Formats: structure tokens, C-alpha cells, sequence
């Protein structure tokens, strides 16, 4: 017996939608939901979505509050809709998927993922919810996450991290590393071997290996010496070159993190969404070196070193395809005289 | 068990709020309420009020659908709020009263008119609803309407017309003429002797007396001759003078109705509300004669003739006070040599 | 001493801005201005302009309430701005000019038209306002209207009609026919010989000549016979042809007026503005004949007959230029075997 | 002589409303007030309230800029309206009270608190303003704050801190500790003995006692040993338990402050208002331990220790009522074998 | 061939408008521009301007991405419009100028600065763009910036810093120090000798001289002793006095930076725009000392010392005019017994 006043009651009393009975007085003014708390209006939600304010309010209240795969993973795996949940995209302040299944009467295309409208869509199934592994077995298309083994299904160990209420973390009290499964046209698909992005921030960047500790602590020329990275253009690619008007390289998040402690810079996130590779309009405050489209990827430094060291440096230019987060990322490799000139996530 | 989805269900299925159980999917976009009817959005209500869209939607759905006193009457009688109903003001497209009693959780100041918050307010009571005559008897301040007699209380016969769903009419299938009662500070008032405005339209003006039939049918100088109105400036006051740049007189609706069949004109309702006297910015299309503030009152022609013929014509200018719709209307009487120059509802 | 509350006071009490002192409480919600009248909000103005709501409110309140030249005339004469007034465009529900001179602090580019910012702009001067004839004499660029003669300047007799509060009319109580003057770069221009559009409505179309009375009263083939219009394609041009899917001709308002009494039709005003020639997407309800762009002009039938009869009918197609409302109107003349096929205001 | 343009002049020149004469050009676009500063619009205020934009602008400009009681105190004391001032709620970006007295023509219910409409409302009086102690003596309901003694009135020493322009602080240059007085139905009410919340932030938490310094500096088991807190479940209640999926305890702000220096966490303020007890949807970033409704109170650690040590630990479960900020806060005390299991601010 | 979908394509692919061909699907909802990225809407721009959302989107995309003069400089130099570029004001989130020249069809007043509409306007010319020095030579009014010498034109060395994408910086990889030129009425104007503001932040304030290092490191009385500033009221002016309810002095940014490390305070930027002198409503959190209008200027401490030491201290009060950023800043100098009492940027 769904209602705006019941959704608001659940938000106010339970912190989110919890199936409780009750109603609070609500007022809707433009794109904001308010509730009366002893005579005055208190803001409950500001709609930042392209959906009607009361509809977005309901989807946000009904968001999955368990650790869930990051939106970039779900997108790279071709997920269209989730089964009986809402994956809230905290990067966009909006639902990650346009439609719902058994969540909200306004956005629902079906009450159950077994209805024929869902057959051509890649439905997201959560093995931690009763009956969802079975629902995935009947689904023509879908992506399944489990905490353990599913008899007969060959698993794909996903990233260590998951999003819990907008917080990307590697769980200690909760499990965040799932097994992944995919189905395309009724056939289970073998998920490729892949690297995973680390999902770290610039403000709170922490090294996750000895190489990463040595990169952040050592000087440029001695880190390169220690790790035998001569001829691999890490000075340009990872460290970044701030000597010319156009900023050179700076494509690994760890190199942006190292620069960040010395001097600050602006990263304009002109397409604010979750993705494996992020494009930024970067302006370095110290030097004034800038770049309109600077592709940045957060790979573990060891993974990036393994990728670049596994390439043939005999051709002037070529497209190098690397599977990261289940998606094929094209990198442009530019070589001269048997050494790397530049290696960057290719701008389409 | 109030909710936006239940109110919308009632609107869609019952034409208005009828206490039925059920919910329809609703979407709110800016100031409009929509409902999904087979995949597409159908508009249910556009908010023209200063209240939040969902709150105004609820008050409109919960409007009184029985013939009720016109807002101008309720306002002239000093009504602040209604007991367990919403008097919808169709002239303003808004609730006639700011707050409610037992109607809507957002606007309610009390669930019952007996709660002390209502004591200082003039509560509107409807004798056609069970218990409201007794609630009025116990209330400190209030206005009561009944279809018949009330033991002990001396009645005041109200206007013949009432508003039914925005349509002002003299009922044939329904009673529209009520008895009026008013209590201030616990004391049953003796309501004054009063004329009533006729609440007619310009497009569908109908005469309600032989004098009114003769006014609309006869030529100016012969109507005045028949009714001995020489020296009362009806040529200026009622007929209107369109010979100069500023339109002369034209203060009685019947005279606007007579002009309307011959030639059209614009009446700019710059304060769109229900009131005993209406101010219009009038532009005559035929002649181009115009007036920024032309006060217009709809009195029965016989009543207006009785008012003007009961005045002393010996002073240049004076304020004439007439009780119309229970309120004191000031008129400006302008005389010269024992004859009327003009007589108009005072602009104050 | 300008203010939102003072402008609202003037609207409420004087019908428009009248320089009176006082303030009323105002509330602004989105694009609507409201005022509190005894506890409740009453709508004073809905902004339909691209200007801020309070700024448009002020310009509308400060509109010229005397008969003024129609916007199409002012536009055809190249008027940019008005001197110390606001010409309200009732067709667009907006000010006719972007900026003001001595009207509103937000839109003013100058307090007086003598300030150098006004020198390159064609300032509209009203000879009925003291000093404006002299201001025009000293202005580099301007358009002047007078009711009578101006010493030295040779007049151009304007159209008989003017707009008074949005009502286009030929004044009887007020003068609406002005003398026109125009100065470009300091030189008093000789305005061209011109026809004038009649500015009539379809709902209340009135004939302004014996030919126009005969057109509306007589049958097609006998009006053409009486006025010797054989070979001039009036059957197609003025009467209109509703026999095919694309509606033929119907370019003179009088012919639309004649059809309107027999059967109704939709005129979609897809560019709602005042102009000499109007484009309509017309759908005939009776036959279903329609046309996406049907140019319609309101010329006096005698003027249109004089124009078409003064053309050479020897070429297949040519552009015929006619001065209407001071502007050059291109028409397309299409002939075959020495007779007109069609003649329509050119779609360019 | 109140106006939008005068309020804006005061904001621009005086930083707030200061009763000065003058006007600046203002433009209102949706919910934002702008002023023209040399050709361009500069934003003066963005409306985050449920009031009309120009009305909220005026109330914000007319906000009390002297140290005033925090909104939670005023709410706990039952304050409805303030006398001749606006208490701006910086937590909600809105006026703390719906209506005003002698502040703004749109929100005013009276010009003076002596008018009968104010009698049933708890009016806030400021003894630092001339005549307000007298006004409180005549008020049927009210809350009075003074800097010193009022003859005959028994005082209540309030919290040390007050809000000055949104900044909660313990004054050094200004007095922030007031005497409190309350009247209910014409009778002065004895304010209960109470603890006061400390109103500290997580980002800038500072200890206000030796116990608080020892809590932040010492290790868990040695702080408990020093202060003889064995059996009082401080490990769960104050320190917090991050070992399970549902976060255990963590109900004192000081314990959140201690965790904050080690590792970060998200506190979703789903009811953003000022209150004695705050509810947060907490997600710990390090462990992934989370809780939908985690009640957090900022008591001085010594005060919290005194409360928990003054309870009988012989019953399985009971409601413990503690007066904090003048309000009775219910705490749920859970005991087993003569020791505390948990003690939390009870979720209604 | 300008379009909303092409501007959005350029934003998405090039980080800004780069003249590329292509279109992306766009959706406009209220004041926000969105683009569809694999089924979902991703926000591209939120309009904070008084221009229509699609028009502001285009101007922002077409912003100058090279280091440009800070808006305060352009304003102080009387710049009205820029030639064939948009100077984005990052302080206001809006275009610095109302109209454009050859940028956007909606805001353009001309396609080239040579058109007569531009003659009376001060056009901003960028010597780094081909043909703009010539355009400045033909311009009746204008401001020119160059990186080097212009034959015959006497230069004015501008500030060391420029804004690059909102980041004020002293360029190392790019040139930020320009030569300035101005023309008024066809005549080149000699730009006065001027000091320049340093454009530093409170959060990241860095000293730019030994005196500034000594000010931040030394104690008050010993800095004054070292620099012989006895009798110059630096204790009040630069250090600030927090002992009374009204905060004393604190008019140099460096003194606010020194206080900021010890204790925090609120600076309410009630006129959020870029200007030489900034007015703040300051509330000191530690003491509670506050000031409604506290003028703050960021001069190099040596420059401020040179200004105050170059004044005659013999008069009680006088206006001291100092050229800063090309504008004449009035300072109020107050002296007693041959010593400074106070010296502040004069509030008009
Ligand atoms: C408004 C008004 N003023 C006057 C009239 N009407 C008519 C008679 C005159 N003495 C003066
Ligand atoms: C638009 C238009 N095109 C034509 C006509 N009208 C009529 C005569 C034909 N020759 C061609």
C-alpha cells in the first residue's frame, strides 16, 4: 500500500524505506520533498534526477543499503535493470537504472523479473536475496552476484571493493567481494580475465602495495631505477610533465595523488558519472600547465607496470586493448627507438 | 489513512475525494499532479495556489461539492475557517481559507472545531451536516447556515443563490437560500438589514424583475421616463457615457450587460477575487472610451433605484453607506442643483 | 522611490502604475506576483516574458494606457525603444522593446532620450506628451506621433486604428489616427506611400467599404461579376479552395471571415507576434483541407483589388513589392495565359 | 516603508537589514534574488525555505545578528514565535518560526506581542531589547532570555553557548550564557534541572574536561580502568563496535570524534534540523559496519558518566528519563547480571 | 552551424567548445542540461546565471580557457564586452559580460568588434589572438592585453597573476603577466601607476616576501618592533582586535590568514563577486567578536606598509586615495596625536 506519506514516514523513522506502516505530512515544492517537524518544514530530499520529485524520492528511499557492485562494474557488465531493488548512483545522485522491477508503481515495467518484458534486458540479481539465483537461471539475460559457490556455475571473482551507501570500501564487517555471472540470450557467458580499478580518492589516496609506497615516498628517478622502468616513459605517463602549456601525461591516479601533496590542481569532472576511465579538464595551479581531456585510471601501480611491460615496443603507434573492470579499454601506445614515448587510455 | 496516491485514486474514480480506498501512481512535476493511465501521464491538477502542489491537490479534491455560500458572503461575514470542509474559491483557483479543521494533515490547525485554537476564529458551520448546529451553539465565534429553522435562534434570510462547484445559481433541484446566524464572543448577533448582489455574468445576464426587463428592452430616455428617474443621472451611472476619453459612470452590471449586446468591451479584472463590488480596467471597443478603475456592482435594478431614490440630494459630495451582502459599502454621491451628477461604489 | 510593493499598491488601487504612494504585501512564487487580500493570496500578474517576474510586473504596470501605434507599425518603422513609456505588446504578453528610457531601474539604459546611448537608437516619441516633439527634433534617430500638425515637418497620415490596452480600435471618444514622422541620422525622412492593414478579428469581422459588404453578402460568382474580377483568381486567392488535401489560396482575412460564418476552422498561430502578414497552419473542419503555412493579410478588399489590378500578368512568376504599414511586403504573383493563377504574401 | 529594493539595499550596503534608506535594482529568478552590480547580476540570496523567495529574503536580512539561543533550546522550550525579530535556523537555511511579530508584512500575525493573537503562542522575548521583560510579564505564554537578574523572577542558567550568525560559540567578547524564564497560561513555570548538550562538530571536536582529554588520548581499556567504568558497556556505547554488519552503540559524539581521527565514516543527516539528539544513517568506511538509525548525543563525557553511573543495573530493560536542554530524553537501559549491556537515546 | 546538441557534443568529447562536428542527445530540465550516457541522464551543466539555461550552457562551453585577466581587473578597467570570446566569471558562475561579439547567436550584439554597435563599448582585445591588436587600434573604446611590445603603444605591466579556468595563478608553463592598454573615445589612455592585489585564499595563504614570512611567524609586538611600525595601529588594522562585541580592524587578508591558523571564523560573502576590496560579515568563532561590513584587501604586506608610511599623520580624519588594480580605492585615515588610530578601505 505504497504512498508518498508512507515513504516519508519510513525515511524519518527508519532512515530509509523499511516496509513500515505510517504516514508523515509531506509538502512538495519544486524539486524538494519536505516534512513538517513541529510546525516547520524540514527538507527530506532534493531531486537531482530527471524523474518527477516524488518518484525520485521513493527510489532513493528504496535504495539498496547492502554493499553492492559499483555502477561502473554494472555498466561494464551491460546491466539494464535490477531485480526488486534500486541501485542508487551516488556519483550522479540518481537511480543507476531507468526502470524498476517490483519497486515503484511509476517506474516499474514488471513486478517480477520472470515477466516477458524483462527477458531481453540484462537483469541484476543478488544471490544474497532468497530466490534470485533461481531467477537468474530462468532469466534470458542477467548479471548475478553471490557471496559463495553456485552449483554448476563457473564464477568470476569480482573486485575486492563494493559501494555501501555511497562509500566504496573493502569490507571487514561485511563481504564486498562477489562472484560474478552473466547470461546473454539464455546462455551463460564466460567473463573475461580482467584487472580491476582501485576506486581511490585524490584527497585520501592510500598505497595498496610496496611499489605504491615506494612511488609516493621515493624521488622520480630513483623509483624508476629501483623498479627498472627506464625507457617506459613513466616520467611523462605517471609522474606527469608540467613544463609546457599542455600538461603531459598524468594518466594514473597514483601520480595525481603524488602531485596533490606537493601542489594543488583543478580536475573538472565534465561528465560526472562512474566509469573505469575518467576524463578530467585538469589545470595545475603551480605551473599553469593544463589539458582539456586528461584520461585518468586508477590501476594498482603493479598492474599498470605489468601492462606496459607486457607490450611490444617495436611499432610507432598501436591500439593496446586491456580488460579492466570486465570492459575492454583501448590504450594508445606510442613508441620510438624501442622505448615508450606515451601510453594513455585512448580518447574515442 | 491519507495519502497522495489515495487522493488521486479518489479523483480518478469518484470525480473528487470520496473516502474510498485505493491508490493510483502519481507523478509531480513542478506545480502539476499527473497520473499514469496505460503508460502515459494524464494531468489531474495544476496548482494555481501559493500552497505546495500536493497540499493544494488534496484541498481541491476535498472541496465542498454541495451548494455553499459564495466566498464574498463568507468574507463579509468574517469567516476565518470552515468546520470539516474546504470552501474552494473558484475565482482564485485556491482554498478560500488558509487553514483547515479535520480536512488535511498539512493545513489542519485542529481535527474538531471544539479545540481551543478555533475559539477566537469565526468557524463556518453547515447545518446540513449532522452535529454542526450544536457545534455552532457551543462555539465562541462562528457563522451558521441552515436550510430551515433553528430553535431559539432568529434567522437572517441569505441570498437566493449559492455556489455549486463554482457555478453560482438559484437552486431548483437543490436548496441554495440559507438562514444565516453569527456569533461573536459567545453572543448570537442580530445580522444587519441588507441588500444582496445578484452574482450574474455579462455573457448570460438575465433580468430578475419587470424593471430589469424594461431596462434591457426599452430605449434609455423612455425607460427613465417610465420609471420617473429624471435627475438621478442614470444616463451616466447605469447606461454609461462613452463620449469622452475617460468612460463615464457604468457602475451597475445590468448597464454593462445592455452595452455588451450592442458592442463588446474589455474588463480587466486586475484583482481577481470574489467581492461585493468589483473593480475593472474597462476599455470600450467601439468608441475607445476607457477607465482604469471602474467599480461595478450587481444589484437588482429595483434595489439600486430604491437606494439612490432614498438619498438626500442637497450636498455637493458625501459618503453614502449601504449594507450589501452583510458588509458596509461606501458609495460616493455627487450632486448639483438638487440632482444627481454621479453615484458610484467608493474607491477606497 | 520605486519598489515592488509600491508598484503592487498602484496595481491594486489604481488599476496600473499611477505614481501613487503606498505599499501592499507581495509574494513572488515562480513567475507569478501575488498580494495578500485579507489573509489570502490574490494573483496580480503571471509573467509570460523572458524577463525576471518582478521586472516584467513593473513594466506591465507602467504600460502606456493611451491609444498607441500597433507594435507591427512601430516595428516596421524601425523603433528600438520608447521615450519614457512602455509599449506593452499584448500579442506576446511582453514589453515590445528590450530596454527602457526613464521607466524601470532594471531595464533603463538612460533616464532621458537625450543621453548619448539613445543617439543611435530609433526612439519613439509621443507628441501628446509635453516636450516630446522638441526631443524628437533634437534626436538623431526617432519616430514621432502627433494628433495634429508640427511646424516645418511634413506629416505622414498613419492608420485609422491604434491599440488601447490591447484593443485595436478606430477611436470615437479618443483620437487613434496619428501623424508620423521619422528621422534617421539627423535627417527628417519622407515616409513612403503605403497601404495599411485593417487589424480586424475573425470572430468580429466588420466590412469597411461597399465592396466588403458585397463580398460578405453576395455569392462568389456574382461578387466577381459585379466587380469585374474575372481572371484575377479571387476564387482561389480570397475565397479559398477547399477541394484538395492542401487548402488553396485563402490569403485575405475577409475571405477567412466569410468562411468562418459557414464553417469553422483552426488557425495555428505558430509565431505569435504582431506583424503585417500573419502565417497560420490552417485546418478546415468541414472538408479537412489544410495548409502548414498560409500567409494571411488584412487589407481592405478595395486596396487588395487595386494592388492585384495594377500588376502586369504576362510572366509565369515574379516578386511584387507592395508598401504596407510602411514596410516592403513581397508577394508572389503566379500567372498563366494572361490571367492570375495565385497571388500571395511571399513566404521568405 | 518596507520594500524588496530597500531590503536588498540594506543587504548590499550594511551586510543585513539595518533600517537604512535606499533602493538597489533587484531581479527575482525562480528562487534566487539578484542585484545589478555594474551591468551584471550578482546573487544576493538563494531561497531554501518553503516561503516565497522575496519573503524569505526579507526574513533572512532581518535575522537576529546578536548571540541567540540555539534552535534546539527554543524548540525544547516550546517557542512558537519571536517578538520583533527573526531567529534564523542555519541548520535548515530557513526561519526557525513560521510567523512573525512586527518583522515582515507577509509573515506578521501582529505588529506587537501584546495583540490577542499572540496570547496562546509561546513568544520569545529578549531581555537585551528595551521593554521585552515587561512584554514577557504581560504575555500569557513566552520564553525570556536575559543577561542578568529580573526582580522577582527565579532564573534558569542556560547553556554556556549561543548561536551568533550560525556560529555556535561560548562568548568571550559577547555574553552567550542567558537566564531562562517560561510562562504557560499566564503562570511562570519553574524550568527543570537539566544537562546541556555541548554543540560540538566532528571535524573540530575539542575536549572540555580532563576525562574528555583522557578519552581522546588514552587507549580504550586503560581509559575505562582509570575512570572505573568496568561493567558500564562503554566499549559498545561510547567507543562503538565495528565488528558486525550492524554498527554497535556509538551514541556519544566524543566517541565518533575519536574514531574520526583514525578512520572516516559517513553520517547521513536524514532529518537535517537542530535537535538535542541527532539521528544518523552511519556507514563506517574502514570496516563497512553500518546502522540506519544511530542516535548521537553530544554530552560532556563527565555528564554522560554521571548519568549512567546513577542508574540501577538490576532490571533487564527500562526507560531512563534524563532532562537535557530542558527536554526529557528517554534512554533505553539494557542490563544483564548487574552490568550494562547497552544505554542509548531511545528511538520512538 | 551552432546547436545545443553540437555544444554538448563538444563538452562531452573535448571538455569544452572546440569547433568540432557532432551531436549528442540533450535534455533540458529547468536549469540543468543533461546528456544521455547509455540510457541514463548525466548532468553537463547547472545554470546559475540570469540567462536561459541553453544560452548559459553555450557561453560556458565557449569560455576562454587561456589565462585571462581576473574579472576585478577587467571591471576596474571599464570593460563592457569581449571580442570573440567569453570571459567566464567563476566567482559568480556566470559570464562576466552581458553581451557577446561573434560567440553566441542569442547574446551577440555583433559578429565583429568593428560593427558600429561596439564603438561606444569598451571591448576587451586579446593580443594573443591574430588581428586583435589591429582591431584595438580601430576600436573607439577597448582594453588590450599583450604578451609583448606593440609598436608605438606605451604599455602598462599588469598583475603577475591571471585566471586560468577559474584558477588564479602566476604562470610558469604559461604567461600570466600581460601589458595593458586602454582607449577611451578613440584616444589611448595612460594607465595610472598602481599597486595590485595578490588574489590569495585564506585556506592556502602563502607569504610572498620576507616581511610576510616575519608577520606570519613572529609574535605581534616583535614583528612591529622589527619593522618599525610603532604608532601605525597595525595591532588594530592588520592583526585585528577581538576584545569587544564589534571586531576591530582586520582589513588585510594576511592578518585574517594569521588568525585562521589559531582559530576559525565565518566570512559571509554577502556580495559574491570579484573585486579589489571585498566586504565580509565576519564572526570570530573563538571570541564571538563580529562585524557586519568588514572590508578586506589582499595587498602584499610591504605594499600596505609603504602606503600607510607615506601618509601625513597630522589630521584627525581624511580620505586617502590609492590606485590598486587600476582603480582608485578610498581609504579612511584616522589619526590622533601624530599616530594612526585606524586606516581602512572606505565603505561608501
Ligand atoms: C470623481 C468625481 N469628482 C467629481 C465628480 N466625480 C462629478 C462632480 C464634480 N463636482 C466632481
Ligand atoms: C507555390 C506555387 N507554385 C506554383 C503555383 N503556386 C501556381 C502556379 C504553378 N505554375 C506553380
Amino acid at each position: 500500500a505504497m504512498s508518498l506519506e508512507n515513504v516519508a514516514f519510513n525515511v524519518v523513522n527508519k532512515g530509509h524505506f523499511d516496509g513500515q506502516q505510517g504516514e508523515v505530512p509531506v509538502s512538495i515544492i519544486n524539486n524538494t520533498v519536505y516534512t513538517k517537524v513541529d510546525g516547520v518544514d524540514v527538507e527530506l530530499f532534493e531531486n537531482k534526477t530527471t524523474l518527477p520529485v516524488n518518484v525520485a524520492f521513493e527510489l532513493w528511499a528504496k535504495r539498496n543499503i547492502k554493499p553492492v557492485p559499483e555502477v561502473k562494474i554494472l555498466n561494464n557488465l551491460g546491466v539494464d535493470i535490477a531485480a526488486n531493488t534500486v541501485i542508487w548512483d551516488y556519483k550522479r545522485d540518481a537511480p543507476a537504472h531507468i526502470s524498476t522491477i517490483g519497486v515503484c508503481s511509476m517506474t516499474d515495467i514488471a513486478k517480477k523479473p520472470t515477466e516477458t518484458i524483462c527477458a531481453p534486458l540484462t537483469v541484476f540479481f543478488d544471490g544474497r536475496v532468497d530466490g534470485q539465483v533461481d531467477l537468474f537461471r530462468n532469466a534470458r539475460n542477467g548479471v548475478l552476484i553471490t557471496e559463495g559457490s553456485v552449483k554448476g556455475l563457473q564464477p568470476s571473482v569480482g573486485p575486492k571493493q563494493a559501494s555501501l551507501n555511497g562509500v566504496t570500501l573493502i569490507g571487514e564487517a561485511v563481504k564486498t567481494q562477489f562472484n560474478y555471472y552473466k547470461k546473454v540470450d539464455g546462455v551463460v557467458q564466460q567473463l573475461p580475465e580482467t584487472y580491476f580499478t582501485q576506486s581511490r580518492n585524490l584527497q585520501e589516496f592510500k598505497p595498496r602495495s610496496q611499489m605504491e609506497i615506494d612511488f609516493l615516498e621515493l624521488a622520480m628517478d630513483e623509483f624508476i631505477e629501483r623498479y627498472k622502468l627506464e625507457g617506459y616513459a613513466f616520467e611523462h605517463i605517471v609522474y606527469g610533465d608540467f613544463s609546457h602549456s599542455q600538461l603531459g601525461g598524468l594518466h594514473l591516479l597514483i601520480g595525481l595523488a603524488k602531485r596533490f601533496k606537493e601542489s594543488p590542481f583543478e580536475l573538472e569532472d565534465f561528465i560526472p558519472m562512474d566509469s573505469t576511465v575518467k576524463n578530467y579538464f585538469i589545470t595545475d595551479a603551480q605551473t599553469g600547465s593544463s589539458k582539456c581531456v586528461c584520461s585518468v585510471i586508477d590501476l594498482l601501480l603493479d598492474d599498470f607496470v605489468e601492462i606496459i611491460k607486457s607490450q611490444d615496443l617495436s611499432v610507432v603507434s598501436k591500439v593496446v586493448k586491456v580488460t579492466i573492470d570486465y570492459t575492454e579499454i583501448s590504450f594508445m601506445l606510442w613508441c620510438k627507438d624501442g622505448h615508450v614515448e606515451t601510453f594513455y587510455p585512448k580518447l574515442q
